[PDB]
């Protein structure tokens, strides 16, 4: 599951939810992983 479903209301921030999640993973690979690299 990905780029679909949103826990967050998609009225307010549709496009801004699909790419927060993502972004929010990136933190647990930041720690141990690629994180943005």
């Amino acid at each position: 599951k990905y780029y679909g479903n949103g826990v967050h209301s998609t009225k307010s921030g549709s496009s801004v939810n699909w790419g927060e999640a993502f972004s929010a993973g990136v933190h647990r690979l930041a720690n141990g992983g690629n994180g943005f690299w």
